[PDB]
């Protein structure tokens, strides 16, 4: 409870009030010391600041010449320490610069920065205790002479800390996160792999569940993590979340592997799980769905010279006139048949005017031998081989309508929906099928402009490989999407590879251990308030060691050790 | 609760000065009695934002590049070649009678009177023979369905045209003076909100020059 050294000087640096503090023998000896980013508060004039120690550097005090001193010392084989402590009074000074980065005012509103330079002799410097750092994480700007709205509840998302040093960690400060900041808005994951992204997005996801259980999701699972722990590691999933906090009949699990995922289910969830989670395919009948196909075929890798055929363009867009005619519908259903998708039981088709069985091998045999733009594509039928992955007879369910339907429907408006996508069982497909479906999303999102709000989180992972391109929907979505109220939280690895007008336009940041000066100088360009940690960043790897910002009104980044899911499973039953 | 532009306006007594155009009008007319009272029709006019593409068919043809690119990539040579060329097709009537077909057989309802010199393809009989007689054109014939989603903002006439109301709302040779205060709902619009606008900037600009010398634009 007293100050720690004495203050020197002062100045203004920049756009920066800077002063500069000096820790004499007694401290130094006392074993009192500064971290570098450490919080400490300012005493000058009947007023308290906020600061921050920016730097620590070895000056000479008086007229001295520690070189000399300390050499004849080693030389003359004296110990300091024990003889001759008057020479080592003389040396052992260490001096530290420390920013004014504001003060808290009236009832936790943040005041940035100063106008008022402190003379020397009447400012002081105080370690700030337990208390005081949990009244100044909690300070937000906020409009002068108003007063604070306070009301919704908060969770804890992390605790104080600074690196990995002793002393330097405060497991009762913790910082409590309003889970409205992440509805509605850009949320970025910043960060190099392995370092605590798949428990952040599952802490925050779990948060939103629990907080707004009318805000629906759609995570696209790349990874084939949200869902259940993987067999590298035993962090739980989305489903053993909301097992725990008992959320039933949320979640929506679209996958082309359901008796092995309802195997896994099984197994950690019990005997009951389809209380919990609702598995549904990814398979289509392609004879219900010939646009799908002539889509998927059209749209494929196009590998050297990227002309699409045209015969199947010009299938692309009269095939929906062609269901008019038997004789042209013939050609295509022939064409998927002779490719070899297996139809249902009893399918018929008619040829000229007569009844045929492509169900049955003679029949197939028959309309065979008895054969304006559908004969071109039975000409060319293997083109669609590659759909034999995806086909599914007797199916007639077209999981993007009722994904659709489960998203922005009116029988199921509000009430949340958790739908996860299972990409990887999709193979090649993945791509079309995520691009389909999410201006099919966006389409409807704008249909429903003036009567309601979407309400969705969409939730993307590398994020790079969808963001780059600026006529791409994802773009569109993550550029428009608030005005109708769809968020995105997107994570990258690599924000220079993130747009800048995207990067300029978050709202939420949260940033891990990043290797590239190219990472480091896009994050401090797009927001400034990033600079006074851009150093640590670079040189260290801490895993599950976060720095955290949220925009509007928050004054700093703040540096935390990310509460685990399974801590915030057991505090959130209490 | 900081007030709207409507608001102030009802505050400062200001009445029939704001047209406000918009593709939701019920919707925004059920807002707009809740907070400006039952008398809110004397303060602002709710319009619809609809538009003629047989008169404006750069727009449907660079909406459909748009919404190309959009759901996949790589735009079609025809579609490509039409995005750049189709001022210089207006001038070829032979060009022009293949988009305004394509128009036609995507489904668009064209005005009373309207013909071409390939015919009145409004009339419901002299179209059949028009399309049974009937290049980067020709190609972009066939493909008619990719200007079906324009019947989202499609209307037929020049009083429907916003592009020409509000044309007039601004330079009109009555309305000289007397301030006119054109809102427009963007967000309503969806994709289509950056081309209408430019459209609309270039027009208002090109009037504005044409006036030069007898008035002054003189808006914000």
């Amino acid at each position: 409870e007293s100050p720690i050294g004495v203050v020197v000087s002062s100045r203004r640096n920049g756009p920066w009030a800077e002063l500069t503090l000096v820790l004499t023998p007694q401290e130094l000896d006392q074993g009192k010391r500064l971290l570098l980013g450490e919080l400490v508060r300012v005493s000058s004039g009947g007023k308290d600041y906020v600061g921050m120690v920016l730097d620590g550097y070895y000056e000479p005090v008086g007229r001295s010449d520690p070189t000399y001193t300390l050499a004849l010392a080693h030389i003359n084989q004296v110990d300091l320490e024990k003889e001759d402590p008057w020479a080592r009074k003389e040396v052992n000074f260490y001096h530290h610069r420390i920013v004014l980065l504001g003060r808290v005012v009236q009832g936790g509103l943040f005041a940035p920065s100063t106008r008022l330079l402190p003379p020397v002799v009447e400012a002081r410097v105080y370690r700030m205790t337990e208390e005081e750092l949990q009244r100044l994480l909690a300070a937000e700007v906020r409009t002068s002479g108003s007063v604070k709205a306070e009301g919704k509840r908060r969770y804890a998302f992390g605790h104080l800390a600074y690196g990995l040093e002793e002393g330097g960690e405060y497991p009762e400060v913790v910082k409590e996160v309003d889970p409205a900041l992440f509805v509605g808005r850009r949320t970025a994951n910043f960060g190099k792999t392995g370092f605590g992204k798949s428990n952040e997005n599952k802490v925050i996801l779990t948060l939103l569940a629990h907080a707004f259980p009318r805000v629906g999701m759609l995570i696209l699972d790349q990874n084939a993590e949200y869902l259940l722990q993987t067999e590298a590691t035993t962090s739980p999933g989305l489903a053993q979340a909301f097992k725990a906090l008992g959320i039933r009949g949320r979640i929506r699990f679209y996958t082309a592997r359901e008796e092995a995922w309802a195997r896994r289910l099984k197994e950690h969830l019990g005997t009951e799980w389809r209380e919990y989670v609702e598995v549904l395919p990814l398979k289509v009948d392609f004879y219900h769905f010939p646009e799908l196909a002539v889509a998927l075929a059209y749209q494929r890798r196009r590998l050297q010279g990227a002309e699409p055929p045209q015969y199947l363009e010009n299938a692309f867009y009269n095939l929906e006139d062609w269901k008019h005619i038997p004789d042209r519908m013939a050609y295509v259903y022939g064409a998927l048949r002779k490719a070899g998708l297996t139809p249902r039981k009893g399918l018929k088709i008619k040829y000229k005017n007569e009844n045929y069985d492509i169900s049955e091998e003679k029949s197939w045999g028959n309309l065979q031998e008895a054969m304006g733009g559908a004969r071109e594509l039975y000409s060319r039928a293997k083109v669609f081989s590659f759909l034999r992955a995806f086909h599914a007879p007797g199916k007639e369910a077209n999981f993007l309508e009722t994904i659709k339907e489960d998203l922005l429907g009116e029988k199921t408006e509000g009430e949340g929906k958790v739908v996860i996508l299972d990409l990887p069982s999709l193979g090649e497909a993945a791509d079309f099928f995520t691009l389909r479906l999410m201006d099919l999303l966006f389409d409807r999102a704008v249909e429903l402009y003036g009567k309601r709000q979407a309400n969705f989180l969409v939730v993307l992972e590398e994020a790079h490989n969808f963001l780059e391109d600026k006529a791409g929907i994802f773009y569109r979505v993550a550029k428009e999407g608030r005005k109708y109220g769809i968020g995105m939280l997107y994570s990258t690895q690599s924000p220079a590879s993130i747009p800048m007008e995207i990067l300029s336009q978050t709202e939420n940041f949260l940033v891990k251990h990043l290797s590239s000066e190219e990472d480091v100088k896009v994050l401090k360009r797009a927001k400034a308030p990033f600079a006074f940690v851009a150093d640590f960043l670079l040189s260290e790897p801490i895993i599950g060691y976060s720095y955290v910002y949220f925009e509007p009104y928050q004054p700093f980044v703040v540096p935390l050790r990310v509460k685990l899911l399974e801590h915030v499973l057991k505090s959130l039953d209490s």
